């Protein structure tokens, strides 16, 4: 199934029946950071496997859920269950749901994950305001945009230079400065690293020298369609460690430490992007 | 369909009868570059979708006709619609019109595109040699011959270290001097971002790091498959912004700035081409 | 056919038919060196065409068995003829012998490859132990592991840090050292091109620029799934020449040149590997 307006529009039809919920914000969620969707006022579950055109996800298994409804008395839809391409999705597989929050009105995208620093200056729990990044499989011939261009939603050729939003990393410190955690709150440069496989210490290594602050799984292809569309974005790592201390110090790193990581921050993140939403222009 | 030697020899059977040239030179020319192709003399127009054996170009459209004729007394062969791998195009699909070219006579390929530039002496409308490259999908599994190897046209190793001919090069520069040009020819190494999304501002500045003079999306992939094969190649990049220039004063890039620049230097590469043409050993 | 439990189980049970040894030993040779397979005691070869759900590898040709039987009174299970990515092999087929080994009873893999020297301390004919990697494959959405995670095997996200065993590092020094012949021994990161064109000179210079010592086409990924499911591993490069002194002199490489250099240490290789499989703990 290709992501083209025909099967976008035909996903976002049965969506608007069965919500009634016309939203102009939508949010995805890393792991262990999902916890606001469970708080969506006067909400709707939408299991993906009942969405005409969704990517099939049974192989994989846990939960996929669109879910809609209202915080701080604005309209929002939430991916429950986020697609990775290093299950093996393909690019339209990605690509559908984005542009299906598209046709039904999204604007402004809002986007968590958890990260390994390279940054020296990064801590466990820290968190960093990304403002561009470093595409290695964009580079090597598996960009998400890799096919056919669909003209209904954007450029053949994207200028990602504006990407990640000023005034919306601008908002998101405000916010923290007014409840005083502005001291675990940096800015820097997004590496992709396709995955499964954590980053070796000496991909770490190699990392720092090319400029990189922070590494992870996700993301950037959420942010390649959005910004192909229009639709701008925020996006939030969470550093669960710092890979270069780990490799100096022969640490290892796995799931179980991340998940802590998670847990340990996660009603800040909640209470943090509650009041972004609240008060985006 | 495979690009082995059956299945390219019946596209070269089919090409014979129709036009009668057996040439010795291809060129391929870079988007807003291709004027030369309408001056090709007593010439043939072939398009790909009546060749046994070329690839299907009607999901992206647009042009796509195999051109033979004469050019200053040499007998030559063109594409006019060249295959991009950020379309979905497979291995099999580039390597096919190359390695007919090999089966009908052809011993030099001359190439044009349109390039960024990394290296800070590179200015907008500025020319440069290719003298070598840096393959980021080759690096990461996605190089043009990931495969089983068609034996009859190169080895299973390929060496690309003269890849780009030396004495081409020259022979292109004594032309621009000879015309008093020569302040617009640079030299430089060429990195290949898959695309098609153009290098993120923190891309440009890596690569600029990594001793990349210049940034596209083509080329690479047909240099490769006319190397294995035995191809003698000139590469020429149009510079159409300086990349690193535009992260420094956040300046976007886009693809009419890109054509209005081509439009700019068209008919001073199709008189510098069709000389070094004629001059050709 | 997916590289899953019951397959790789349908597999190993054919194996225990026909064989009758439970090796606890795995080992990999790189071209050329090969002749400690041939001299593999009370041995028994059985042809991969043979084997339920074994990867198809007629395209490619030449050799495919695996062979089974005692060294220096430890039991063993080499590959005689081993999958490389460049060929087309997707991660399912790569993935599937490795772990059938593991249902075998494997607990240590040893590898060998050959490789270009990047370190200004490396010559022609030297041996490399690697000591961690550079994955360019993984970095760009093309790592052996991307698909579903199996999770008999091991675990969504592995942690490569430990991949090269320490313990067996020192051992084959200590070998080295008995026989006299340590001055050819070194260590280093290892970076994998996919290929199959080697390292172009430019990709060589970015090379030394971002730490890495040695380059080549294979082992990583076999490294990853041996290391997702619990295998030691010991893995040796031997060097058939210095592309960073290839590059300044302008001087080319070829497989002719690198299986001389194969020939020129083999018979050492062979009683270095015999004395390791003797000595393992």
């Amino acid at each position: 199934v290709v992501a083209n307006y025909e099967n976008a529009s035909m996903a976002a039809d049965y969506i608007k029946r069965v919500s009634n919920v016309l939203p102009d914000i939508g949010i995805i969620c890393g792991s262990g950071l999902g916890k606001l969707i469970e708080e969506i006022e006067e909400r709707k579950v939408i299991p993906y496997i009942n969405i005409p055109n969704f990517p099939k996800t049974t192989v994989a298994g846990h939960v996929g859920n669109l879910v809609l409804g209202s915080v701080g008395g604005r309209k929002i839809v939430a991916m429950q269950g986020r697609l990775h391409m290093y299950e093996g999705y393909s690019n339209q597989e990605i690509a559908l749901p984005i542009r299906v929050m598209k046709l039904l009105g999204v604007r402004v995208l809002l986007i968590t994950n958890l990260a390994g620093g390279i940054n020296r200056k990064l801590k466990s729990g820290d968190f960093v305001l990304i403002k561009g990044h470093i595409n290695f499989p964009g580079l090597g011939l598996n960009n998400v945009l890799v096919g056919p261009n669909q003209d209904e939603f954007g450029p053949r050729f994207p200028d990602l230079s504006n990407a990640y939003d000023r005034l919306l990393q601008q908002l998101a410190l405000k916010i923290a400065q007014e409840n005083d955690f502005q001291d675990l709150v940096h800015e820097g440069v997004y590496a992709f690293n396709g995955g499964p496989t954590y980053e070796s210490p000496d991909e770490s290594n190699m990392l720092l020298k090319l400029g990189c602050d922070v590494v992870g799984m996700s993301t950037v292809p959420e942010v390649i369609i959005a910004c192909h569309c229009g639709i701008k974005v925020l996006a939030v790592s969470l550093i669960a460690n710092n890979s270069i201390l780990d490799a100096e110090n022969d640490v290892s790193i796995n799931h179980e430490k991340v998940l802590a990581v998670a847990e340990k921050r996660a009603d800040l993140l909640q209470m943090w992007f509650k009041e972004i939403i609240t008060r985006l222009p």
